């Protein structure tokens, strides 16, 4: 059981959420990969929308307590789309923007204004 | 200006949120991404959170009208946290898990258990 | 996992039900295999009845929109009745003719005379 | 006159069911098949359902007293799908998976959770 | 999946409870063991107690009718406690004596003297 | 006076429960191991049931403070039932089982999911 180069175990089982633990966690550090989903609710005319969170928390030693960082990444897909279009432009277009510098440099740094070349 | 390996241009800019469109983008079909930064707020003892959020946004055909597709990826980094140690966390391990199988399962077809390799 | 000749891969997680999703199974198809219990209650001097209910659902084209097809198999069985006796039954009896051209034109074409060979 | 391989002969017969009793039906003891039909009404918009149910009723020993074991199997067509493709479906996919271990474990155990290959 | 000797299976998923069926359970007969767990709930300056519940149940014949022995096992483990040194404990000071024939004849016959040697 | 491999010693005596203390207990520190007991009462036409429970406590460090640590051990046995099948069913079911890992990460770690040998 593994989510990209961690491997995990289960933690928590919900009907609509999946808690994973990592190697290192316990009653006092956090290290856990939620798995989250809302299922499309047909309302009127509209499908609905399938929403998918993937949260990553960890413990970080900050001063002398320790504080808690969160990742999230969240996903909004409306109910007839072709999921293998939607696929191919996740690979190809979000992928690589959302592991790069740029993610880096806006969560430590605040930068939003693009630079240079 | 590039994310990644798409080439975008400065199309709205804003005191906190910038959004960038790429070579798709124009009236009728949507391909952007946008950078917004919540700085922290250090209201009385605590030192508040940096809160960076990367947002893809992307028409695609849902039968005879376009439907969005929209991927958010959230980080939330309380102030006086190591910024390296979050930077290595994110490169070595949130990074990998985000752009694995399990992310695409999740936004396109709603699993939550990524069994049993 | 497997489902007759179908793989299968666990969905959803209740206390009474699990929802199994067929390889066809995303965010704007359908294709999926339920199984549900309903235990007995051995209220004052019945003992009950244990319902177990198996149902299959999948999206189909129905003009320009998408149709639920939905098949249910539902066994009641009173506590005390021989478990071996209630397998012979289903297996020899009820297995056959459920799975005959009879239950297709039941079905498909609301046929309810089997006439006449 | 016969349903899967068991012969039958008409019993009762109204305008949306007919029971058919088995060799051994009785004044005491029940062995009938059901064909019921409930037919699409057109309302709104909305073209309606087929609904289609085939009941199997058999007295069985509990105790010293007899139990009603009953296996109901309910198809919902909605108008407008194609005929042929819900009979494929229903022969491949649904027919193997609801005259396998599963269904006979479902009714004589409860078991909703799958195992193992 | 195993529990000590005992080949058991998956029967019910809750968040906080999984029950595990041996080989003689069926919806009449009783033969399961079951995990239960109370998270620590950080109240205050107190970081909580991990509580772990093993339960062990099964139907036994009482003259006319079936009775249900049930063994329990819970354990106390406040968080900071180093977790090795509770192991070891259990393994060596627990486990020894909540194993010998002083549980035999205290669940029986409800011996709480146990001379002498 | 043994239990187990533990040498032991009365320290309280009250009707239904017999505190031994170990060779660590004193007025500080905490080592005990306590049989409790709960006699049939024959209410009505029900015989009754008997109550076991061993209770084992331990003093542990805990940061600065000392933090008490309980493995609790209760058997139900109702009236009527064989006592030689209740006590193979422990010696050769329950007792295994509660002796393995799996107890040793439930009351450590909360783990409820036994995967998968």
């Amino acid at each position: 059981l593994s989510i990209g180069t961690k491997n995990v175990s289960i933690y928590r089982n919900t009907a609509d959420e999946v808690i994973y633990a990592g190697p290192a966690h316990d009653v006092t550090n956090v290290d856990t990969v939620s798995l989250r989903r809302s299922l499309p609710v047909k309302k009127g005319s509209d499908n609905g929308t399938m929403r998918g969170n993937m949260n990553f928390a960890k413990s970080f030693p900050n001063g002398d307590k320790k504080s808690l960082v969160v990742v999230n990444l969240t996903a909004h897909v409306p109910v007839g789309v072709d999921a293998t279009a939607v696929r191919t432009w996740m690979t190809s277009e979000v992928f690589p923007g959302a592991t790069s510098s740029v993610t880096l440099d806006l969560a430590t740094k605040g930068v939003i204004h693009l630079s240079d070349a």
